[PDB]
């Protein structure tokens, strides 16, 4: 166990998930920070750079805060309320905030590959062109798929049973939010079952009409699974204390 | 009997089309002759394929839905939209929608929720006219039981903070739980009741200390829709059924 | 010798002649109205326009596959009333498939523009635009031998904007349908002496006069129907299938 | 009289605020508006031949209905070079009243409305274009008036039979776009305008709207002649027409 | 013994935020609690790094700047903006801005210039209400003498034409010498007083025969800012200093 | 020589494809390019007085660095009227090589780079504007070269102390925008350009970038004079300068 500098953590992460992989206009990289020669005693991993995560980072003496989601998607020019409180804590404690978003989704053994491997997808391919998600054939019954889901991801997934599903069906997976109306239409042409998160009403109705079976294992869980794999990957390779904050 | 235009004038008297949010696809969805004579009106939340199939089966002549058939325009007619239009057209079933104009109007879907909780001194939540906000004269757990009894028995409760009696309560029928809505409503109420909660919105409400209650998109509208159906039945000499509720 | 075909077989044959990739950007080609393409087809109807009367005539003649050059809609819609209601009703209750080959039929080999280029026997023909619309080449003859061919085979009374005297062996551009927009006039003025197309309007006439471009309006309809008949003769020769024309 | 005084007279008759948004009305080409004007020319189009003819007739003030340019430019070659050259070396002022002349009272559309003696006339569009009203007569008395005063051989799209005392809409110039056909079909039995094209013809047939194309040129020149005679009556000034 | 609400309310009384040009980033720039108690107010033209550093050294808790901290929004916090927010946040210094609303308001930055030259019948130069234009009751050389004495000792003068006495003078505090501004003002005045002249604007002014006087962006605003500072000091029981002037 | 031959020579030296964006380069005003040329005039700006001077000196081919118009127009009044009238009545060709003259080799930026003899010079931006390199010397010999050859009273924003053998970036014309300051601050210690404004000054101070404003005019005229000497050396043609 040893102290690392900020650059060295960043180059290691960017080796695993190159910034080249992020879809256009994704706010990846350094979120908050100035000096990358800052010395790091404690790396914190989180899904969200939420207020309570940042408070907890300060309480636990985190020096480098890694989050999957960027601090801001839409840019701002006034600093009040919640964003004031978050930046104040990060700045007063001089805590570095860094994010790997879609580049962590897409890269090999990333969040989507983690799901694809979990379901042991036969000859998996990118679901989208950019290329988010994985699609392939699940060599098993629908109910062995659900049991794997319940065991490793979320024990109470929402199932939109739009049609009967035969063994050896085509399965698409997308970590996080993949259940938009436009996504449903697209995936309906490519798979029998769609595993993702953040189901809403209109998407549910749409999936039923198209006969696409949708499984909502929550936005949180479908990502945290991969994040745990990512956290174990860092711990094995870096001589550095690493904790998780919101999982 | 009664003609289709006569059904439309009644609805548009209650919920004028001008009340609708800009570019909301309200009004006649599918139909040609409005002097068509109507013996059986059907009410639905969604103009879904199964709703439309069920309408044909039940001999519905006028299909009223809260949601429009299409939000985004199209120029090809294949797959699901082909089947839906084929059924409606071959049977000459009129499809008509009152969307946000039904949300906003007096005694509409939001007012229905506002009355249920008996909100003291109610006001529109947004300026365009969506949602209601007011004081709930009671404890948080009397609010929750009313929710469980009349709306949805298993609402997701994001308990961002302790809630004292006589708190500010905002209600929005349908989809009111976007990130933009959370930020806006956090400044106007202590508790926000709506539908279609997603992760980022949940996190955001927690940061802002807004208590959010997701009683589902479906249920928070169907409540008002049932009231609307009873209103139509009281005033129109016409067989009226509900299709997806 | 006369036989029923499935819709997909007809579509694949047409797309062999006029591949869908040949169509210019955002052109609404392909399946307009229909669902099941294993539908069996006894009667193919060809039309220029998917007009209300064309569709009525298709239903009256028991057409099962309706091919039109123009798409049903250029601009998308989200309400279905009036005329579009009547057209979709007829097509759907009768399960008539509506399918379109638009600019891909204009551009392809032996397509609508090639038909014109071939008619006028254009020496060393080239595409008029880069996307692939129109043909331009040398007309090996006088201007009035050009006019007589036009009057005999395309339209008996074409509008001629005589912007200048035209010498023999002139450059002739052809564009089936609507090629007489102001931007088109300016562009073609740099590439040809005479421009044969359809749908002339006032400002375009004035503009052609200023540039000295001779414009011949043989109508939108006729400059396309000529090629469409060739296309219909092509289908009739290759498919054992009853094929009629509806608006020509 | 000076150019500004002529301009002020025209803008009294057709105020510039009446023009639909982004219509390129007003001074097209010119510098000194205190210049004194000895010969005014009226034209439909500021075409090359119109401008050449203006210089030949010694016109110093050229009024056109259509603006010189709709689309702005930043290079000066070819035809636009020649037109600006002729106007500038001879100090000929080019001025346009476009849709404001269409919309204004006794303007181009009103001229048509008065010609057909439309009973209880109203503007066809909300912005101010076109007139619609009832024609107190048969369809063929409408045609006879058209053939006598506007165009001897108008294209008639007879989409349906027309009863006496029908609703007649008029729009001088180009009113036969697809969007216009759809809109006017809800307001009239017969539509008189110009510049018919194929798809618009088909659309009118489907909707049962009877369309009469008396050409873009003729439906405007009629009003322009009225406008020219109006100027001649009020201004002590030599006034000629150039393309009509 | 004054809190932030009261200072902000006072400023917005003088220069209402509604007077600001559309999408002008006025108001609270950096801050959270406005019940914070304020004993030392700092006034600055620019919220620059050195201004903010100087604010910390002088123990300023409320920092007022004419220019907003950011015009273009950002979503990353590194480099210079990191340093600035860090200083403001750990010291809990409130940053608040009155920009174009201070330019336009009565007795604001533009009116300050108009009074200085004693413009007869002054009127707003633009429709949004930036700048003042009126007649200068004097010669051009009395105008320059007032300029050199009170604004800037050596202003750039683009003498595009001779200027007669009792000429029309337009003034705009800050940056008013854009090419479009030159075209517009050329039609309304003989002489244009502003700041931040660039080449193309100089050339354009010469062609149009508009005499332009560049008394710098800095000086034409600081003049009004000094009036504003003295106004605050007269009305507020509070230590008030200037930072970059 | 014919006009096309001159254009062809210039475009050999500064190819039009080198220009950034839809930069309004090339033929500004003119029609016949088989015109034979009696006097070529070179100017920085196609200003009214430059054009007046061109007509006075009997220039028939007017070359300017800046285009006549950046934004397109559809009305021809006031100043643009006066400029076009003079050019058209005298049949004077107006032609511009703008950013293609900035970017090309031995162009305006290379001229500055050579003046300061930048060791190992490179393009400042990716499109190819400006040059950056090492100035083998102290800051005050950089200033002494600036005051003697470019402008006697340059504005110096001394954001920090400058060591010998520092990185110097040059951009002829307007390179002192806020976005440019931010970009260059990461690539150089000293930035030599023109058209400094307040916000850019403040920004340079925060970033520690030393900015030297030797005016928009002078930083380009330096290169333009070299370009004029090049044309004079290669073309048998009377060549004068108009605004420098
Ligand atoms: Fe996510
Ligand atoms: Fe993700
Ligand atoms: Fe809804
Ligand atoms: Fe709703
Ligand atoms: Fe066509
Ligand atoms: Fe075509
Ligand atoms: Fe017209
Ligand atoms: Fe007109
Ligand atoms: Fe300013
Ligand atoms: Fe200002
Ligand atoms: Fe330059
Ligand atoms: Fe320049």
């Amino acid at each position: 166990v040893v102290n690392m500098k900020a650059k060295e953590i960043i180059e290691f992460i960017e080796t695993f998930a190159p910034k080249d992989l992020a879809i256009e206009g994704d706010n990846i990289g350094l979120q908050v920070g100035d000096n990358l020669d800052k010395e790091i005693k404690k790396l914190g991993i989180a899904l969200d750079p939420s207020l309570s995560v940042i408070k907890k980072a300060e309480k636990e003496g985190v020096d480098f805060l890694f989050t999957h989601h960027p601090l801001l998607k839409d840019p701002i020019r006034n600093f009040t309320g919640v964003i004031y409180k978050k930046l104040k804590i990060l700045m007063e404690n001089d805590i570095i905030l860094y994010s790997a978003h879609t580049n962590l989704d897409i890269c090999k053994n990333g969040l989507n590959d983690a799901l694809a491997e979990l379901y042991n997808l036969e000859n998996p391919k990118p679901l989208y062109d950019n290329g988010l998600g994985r699609v392939g054939i699940f060599k098993g019954s629908f109910e062995e798929f659900l049991e794997i889901t319940k065991k490793y991801i979320h024990k109470n997934p929402i199932v939109v049973k739009s049609k009967e599903v035969d063994d050896n069906f085509k399965l698409a997976v997308l970590s996080g939010y993949g259940l938009s109306q436009s996504s449903i239409k697209y995936v309906a042409e490519k798979a029998d079952v769609y595993l993702s998160g953040d189901l809403t009403h209109h998407s549910k109705i749409l999936a039923e009409e198209l006969g696409l079976v949708v499984v909502d294992a929550t936005h949180y869980s479908t990502e945290v699974f991969g994040l745990k794999k990512f956290k174990e990957f860092l711990s094995s390779n870096l001589d550095l204390e690493i904790i998780s904050l919101d999982f």
